[PDB]
């Protein structure tokens, strides 16, 4: 299934996921309908929050072609050096809009995988941003964010005025 992906600023992105407790056949569903969210919207990325299931679950494909699904419960990372590095972001519940953010350069993720098993990778380029992006939407954070106070208001009344017209 397609589900619907909430668009700033609908307070519901501003909810913070609840950790999942057990990974079993429920949450393996919502994953695949998530993958397919993702895929089809097309974004590479996506979390739980964004199509308003409050659980600490990220889905990811980073590769042109739909071969690399990668799935994170229970996300966190921690940065592996005090560098920083500046990414033009997009996001799904930020449609039509991409902003330079700046983050940690590298980070270690660590979280459980689609069998509910504990496992960590260092992460570099798009997907340390992608996770921390990810990570960032279950605590109820968006990337404008990290924008300066009118330019994330010039976003909002755009996305408010086409969800008017919508
Ligand atoms: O909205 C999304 C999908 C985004 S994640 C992202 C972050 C930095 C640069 C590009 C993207 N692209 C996505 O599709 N995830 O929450
Ligand atoms: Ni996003």
């Amino acid at each position: 299934a397609i589900l619907n992906i909430l668009e700033f600023p609908d307070p519901r992105l501003r909810t913070i996921a609840k950790p999942v407790e057990v990974v079993d056949d429920a949450v393996r569903q919502l994953i695949d309908d998530m993958f397919e969210t993702m895929y089809e919207a097309p974004g590479i990325g996506l979390a739980a929050t964004q199509v308003n299931v409050h659980k600490r679950i990220v889905v990811m494909d980073l590769s042109e072609d739909k071969s690399e699904p990668r799935v994170f419960i229970n996300p966190e990372f921690e940065p592996l050096t005090e560098e920083m590095d500046q990414y033009q972001e997009g996001c799904l519940s930020v449609p039509g809009f991409y902003e330079n953010v700046d983050r940690p350069q590298k980070v270690r993720i660590k979280a459980l995988d689609r069998d509910g098993n504990p496992f960590e990778e260092v992460a570099e380029g798009l997907l340390a941003v992608c996770i921390q992006h990810e990570c960032d939407h279950l605590n109820g954070k968006l990337f404008v964010d990290y924008l300066s106070t009118l330019k994330r208001d010039r976003i909002r009344k755009k996305l408010e005025k086409q969800h008017r017209q919508q």
